[PDB]
């Protein structure tokens, strides 16, 4: 039909087939309840002593027994494919966002992102089960019912059937007449309320003319002309049920008139007739249900076909081949333009970056907008738009992702934390890799070595959401060890650490020196003592980069670097 | 239960009492066909005889038409009722709404007045008229059911009366419990989500850890244990409904017991226990309507206290007891400050201007405001906060209302006209004081007879609401009219016209010329013309009169008086 996950679910049959044969007699037992009826109203209650009003107290809390269990069974194994189905889809979806470009997390339509994998994904399995089993069991209590209403006195059957539709059609003809003939009168009460309003608006020409007494008789006229028209909306509305009551009796009599004849006599007994009536009146609420499941199975299959949207969305761009053992080469830049998607205003003009191995560089971006995309680039998160990124010989692009990646480490205020405990977060994705020790050690080059050890569980405290959750400055010195533990050839400083803990935003900074020690370094200067520190300035205003050099020489002549060092204190 | 609305209800009560006791039959005729439904089966199906069974289409027919027309006699009268009483109330509304200062019309709107009016009085009346059709239907309705049930059966009906409520209890109290539970597994269920949200924004960190494994893994597991956590909840919601039904079915089980085991009652036949059991499940209509009346009534019975309010609100000051027929004395603003009630910037200061007899001493201004008031104290529709305005020497407040409006006339091209004709329009609220052709003699003094006589009937032709819809310039030449028939002594322009027809512009001009002849009147003037026309030129600036004179002297001494006008040029 519409969209066919189908092999998703084909693993789990089992679980839906044995809930649908459990659910069938979850209408099977209803059904065998009215049947239970006719003895009970024509043998039981009569003047017959017993042995139907004994036998029958008894089975009928035992099958609503069983119509119980069988409710609890279906509706626990639906649930079962639902959520053996809904969770490989969560995770199957998942599994394909964490392999796609930050463009899409780059609030193309993030915030939504949580509610896009939970809702649907509890939706289309939901609406998809719900038409199932409304499609099953709604869908066989018809079946049953209309078995035994043929098994109890079939010619009422027929002349019932037949009458039902021609009753509720000349029901639903007869009600949008009535209904028009209202909505066509509602329009001479708006206009007669029209008018009212314009008679309410002229105060101030009434006041000053004295009219008070002739306004009162020309309202006197439109009110009577208001409740007149009341009167006969009100009496053509109520003239309404009446007659749908009346049709609706006039079929009882007609179905009741034929029982009069030889026709259907001996079909009428004393219960056949209650359980064929009851049974046709249960049937409504089952077709009633049946006839909307169209609605349902499309918007569950519907919304699967909006996370398919999300499923097979843009990829990230993977074309290389080669790989990294050690990045020991000099980051070079040659008219590197780039213009970040989803937006007009071009972020960077050429570039001739220089970066040589061995020595670090510390940009500086007093404009403030739009800076850190320059790192961005050269860890491979928004695909260069013009230009090149020409590393150890070759360019990123015809370098594999996963080893650039590996190569360059961030480092920022608002670094993300993981949800398992700060020893592996320290060692995220290589904990393997690095002995317990090794680990520790990083916190020591960290300069946290005190905090992380006064934790209430040490080395293996959680350190994520239901945990300890640390402050900006101690995320900061984990970062800075997960550095050190990774050592990262190319680093990349957010700077953005705005606050001064006192005796530790130092220590914070002799880490920071202490890492940047070695290694080529890119810092987005923003603190004073980063911009002290700095090898080779690079200050950039807007999208260009105006002026390069060395601390001493953007200060001997002002140009950007030195105004800078002023409007900064 | 205010209820100051009695008196209203005495003189209709006739009806209401009507409507009641076809209410009551409207419900005896429910109740006489659940009674019909005991012979029919007991003895009318089974046997051979068909007597019962073959009248019974008869008797059906004829209740359900004895109820169709008592429902419609009920509703027909008591909307007659509720129609000549919110009828009476809405009259008595607008009654006392023209008794209304400006200030209160001003501060709400038409549409919210005409939503008092229109929809607050009609709430008040159906539902009143909704809270008696539901008491005494529903009441008449469970009076004869119980008289039914306790006649049919006296000991069936006392074991069903004492299992519901013990039954509808246990349901409430296990529904509770069970949504209790849901919920309480639904925080879980969010703890997860957010979770679930946390591993799933950090999109940046895992891409550059390349921990796309390990993130995949926690993913697996989180998601392992939300579909857990909603298996658990499904189970609980749907271990919910079984248990309610096993519930009711155990006390339909306990009844059919009760109705064997002993022989204590042991008279039921297949009829008494069919009616019986029908009356008390559709004994639950009437006793959920009779327990939710009380929203209706004191919902708009509190919509009559919120009429009340808006009816029994500040009246407009009638101070007053000299009546004055027509007077040349001036109008005088000594020491006269006002502010608009309801707004905080002052509207007016201790001001010198007079008017004097004959002279057409004008008044003009481009503060945007300040004149628009100065001319609405003399009308009287606001009040004067400080000063008084001395008419024949004598304060507006000590002149009687009625007469000292009659003594102003209001002509602006921004002037209501009432739903009425032409004739009626000119000699408004005085249609028997002035001659047809003295209307005629107005419409010639407008300069407008050409068009005046030019639609379809005439000098009746009808001109507001479903009428010509007629255009602002002639408009406001029959508002002159109206100022030339009435002779108004003191005369108060707007000539906010800003739109110069031609040949019909220049001929209003000439009407208000000979207008302006006599009839003193401070032009609000727009029209440079005006002002030159202007005798006593009169200039304020936003707070107070800057200059009062003749309009040479005015512009010879610029002040703020030229710099407006040339800007006006």
């Amino acid at each position: 039909t519409f969209r066919r996950l189908w092999p998703t679910i084909a693993p789990f049959k089992a679980g839906l087939i044995v809930a649908g044969v459990a659910l069938i007699l979850n209408a099977a037992s209803d059904t065998f309840m009215l049947s239970l009826l006719k003895p009970l109203l024509d043998d039981g209650f009569g003047k017959t002593d017993r042995s139907v009003l004994v036998w029958m107290p008894l089975v009928v809390i035992g099958l609503m027994i069983l119509r119980g269990i069988t409710s609890y069974v279906s509706s626990y194994c639906i649930s079962w494919v639902s959520g053996k189905v809904v969770m490989t889809m969560r995770r199957r979806l998942f599994g394909h966002m964490m392999g796609m470009p930050v463009s899409f997390f780059d609030k193309q339509s993030t915030g939504t992102l949580l509610s896009r994998i939970t809702y649907d994904s509890e939706q289309v399995a939901s609406s998809s089960s719900g038409a199932l089993i409304t499609v099953v069991r709604e869908g066989a209590s018809i079946i049953g019912l209309f078995i035994m209403m043929f098994y109890y006195s079939w010619q009422l059957s027929i002349i019932l059937i037949v009458l039902a539709p021609i009753v509720s059609i000349a029901i639903r003809v007869v009600s949008k007449r009535f209904r028009n003939i209202s909505k066509n009168m509602q329009n001479t009460m708006g206009q007669v309320t029209t008018s009212a309003e314009q008679m309410l608006k002229g105060h101030k020409e009434v006041l000053i003319f004295g009219g008070q007494e002739v306004e009162t008789k020309r309202f006197d006229k439109v009110s009577n002309r208001m409740r007149l028209q009341g009167m006969k909306m009100v009496s053509a509305s109520s003239i309404s049920d009446p007659i749908i009551q009346l049709i609706a009796s006039l079929a009882l009599a007609f179905v009741l008139y034929a029982a009069s004849f030889p026709s259907v006599m001996d079909s009428l007994t004393a219960g056949t007739i209650t359980v064929v009536f009851s049974s046709m009146i249960a049937l409504m609420r089952p077709l009633k249900s049946l006839t909307n499941v169209n609605a349902q199975f499309q918007r569950g299959m519907a919304a699967c076909q909006t996370l398919f949207t999300i499923l097979d969305s843009e990829q990230e761009k993977d074309e290389g081949k080669r790989v990294i053992e050690r990045a020991t080469g000099d980051v070079e830049f040659r008219n590197v333009t780039f213009t970040y998607p989803g937006r007009d205003v071009p972020a960077l003009r050429n570039i001739n970056l220089k970066i040589p191995a061995g020595k670090t560089v510390a940009l500086v971006g007093r404009s403030g907008s739009g800076k850190s995309t320059i790192a961005s680039l050269i860890t491979r998160f928004y695909d260069i738009d013009e230009g090149e990124i020409l590393m150890d010989g070759h360019d990123l692009r015809e370098y594999t992702l996963a080893s650039l990646r590996n190569q360059v480490a961030l480092v920022s205020q608002n670094v993300h934390l993981f949800n398992d405990t700060v020893a592996n977060n320290i060692a995220y994705a290589r904990t393997e890799q690095y002995s317990r020790e090794q680990i520790e050690e990083a916190a020591r080059m960290a300069y946290a070595m005190d905090f992380i050890n006064k934790m209430d569980n040490g080395l293996d405290t959680v350190i994520g959401e239901n945990g300890v959750l640390l402050s900006g400055g101690q995320r900061q010195r984990i970062a800075i060890a997960r550095a050190l533990l990774r050592d990262s050839p190319i680093l990349i400083l957010d700077e953005a650490t705005s606050a001064l803990d006192t005796e530790s935003e130092r220590a914070i900074q002799a880490a920071l020196d202490e890492l940047q020690k070695n290694r080529t370094s890119l810092v987005i200067a923003h603190r004073l003592s980063t911009i002290e520190k700095a090898d080779e300035i690079v200050v950039v205003e807007d999208g260009v980069i105006v002026e390069r050099g060395t601390h001493n020489d953007l200060l001997e002549h002002r140009g950007v670097y030195a105004q800078l060092h002023k409007m900064q204190f």
